[PDB]
């Protein structure tokens, strides 16, 4: 999916890391 459209980290960390664009900034 996408971390479930985003949410498999749990939150997906909220999204990744938050998109990891929130880490990938």
């Amino acid at each position: 999916a996408w971390k479930e459209k985003i949410r498999k980290k749990l939150k997906n960390e909220i999204k990744k890391k938050g998109r990891k664009a929130v880490i990938a900034w």
